[PDB]
C-alpha cells in the first residue's frame, strides 16, 4: 500500500516536475497562491500536477493528469509583478486521484516510496547504461547545454531512482513523455523507459545531422 496525504494542489500549465528536484515555480493564479498559503499552514506539504491542456485557466480535477509529485514548499516570495515564485522540493511520486470541493484544488493522493531494487544486479547494469547514454545525449544535443557540475552530478549518482529522475529533469522531453516516466513506479521499468528515450534521441540526432 501507500501513504495517503491530503494536500493542496498546484496545477502546472506546461511542465512536469520529477522527484529529487528542487525548482522554481512562478504562479500567477489566485487559486495557486491560495494553495501555497494553505500548504505553508500545514508543514509546507503540497501536490504538484501537470495540466492536460496549458490553456485551461481554472482546471477541474479532471483537467489534470493523475500522476504528479508530493513536494515541500521551501520558500515563496513575490516578484515585482504580482507573480509568486515558489521554490519546490519534490520528494515523491504521487497518484493524485481524489479531490475535495472547495475554493482551491485540494486532494487526497497516494505517495510512493522507492522499495529495495528487487533485482539489484540488473538495476546496477541499467544505471551504468543510463550514465553512458546520458553523456552521449548531452554531448550530441544541438540545443541543450549542461555545465560540468550538472554532468558530474549525474555521473556521481548511486541512487537509481534519483539517477532516472535527474536525467528526466534535464532531458528535453514532452509533457506526455515525462508523465509516462512519472507513472512508472516499478524501478526497472522506469530505468528502461528513460534509457529507451535517450537511445531513440541519440539515433534521431544522428539523422538530423545527416539531413542538415
Amino acid at each position: 500500500g501507500h501513504m495517503r496525504l491530503e494536500l493542496p494542489v498546484i496545477p502546472l500549465r506546461n511542465t512536469v516536475i520529477l522527484p529529487h528536484t528542487t525548482t522554481p515555480v512562478d504562479v500567477g493564479r489566485a487559486k495557486s497562491k491560495r494553495a501555497v498559503e494553505e500548504a505553508m499552514g500545514a508543514d509546507r506539504l503540497i501536490f504538484l500536477v501537470a495540466q492536460r491542456d496549458p490553456e485551461v485557466d481554472d482546471p477541474a480535477p479532471d483537467d489534470l493528469y493523475t500522476w504528479g509529485v508530493q513536494a515541500v514548499v521551501k520558500q515563496a516570495m513575490r516578484l515585482p509583478d504580482g507573480t509568486l515564485q515558489v521554490m519546490v522540493e519534490a520528494r515523491a511520486r504521487a497518484q493524485v486521484t481524489d479531490y475535495i470541493p472547495g475554493p482551491y484544488l485540494r486532494a487526497r493522493g497516494e505517495v510512493f516510496s522507492e522499495i529495495f531494487p528487487i533485482d539489484e544486479a540488473v538495476v546496477r547494469v541499467l544505471v551504468e547504461e543510463l550514465k553512458e547514454a546520458f553523456e552521449k545525449y548531452v554531448a550530441n544535443h544541438k540545443s541543450l547545454r549542461l555545465d560540468r557540475y550538472q554532468l558530474e552530478a549525474v555521473k556521481g549518482t548511486s541512487d537509481p531512482a534519483m539517477l532516472a529522475d535527474t536525467i528526466a529533469y534535464h532531458a528535453t522531453w514532452t509533457v506526455a513523455e515525462k508523465q509516462e516516466i512519472l507513472e512508472l513506479t516499478d524501478l526497472e521499468a522506469r530505468l528502461k523507459k528513460v534509457l529507451g528515450l535517450l537511445s531513440r534521441d541519440l539515433e534521431r540526432f544522428e539523422l538530423d545531422k545527416r539531413v542538415a
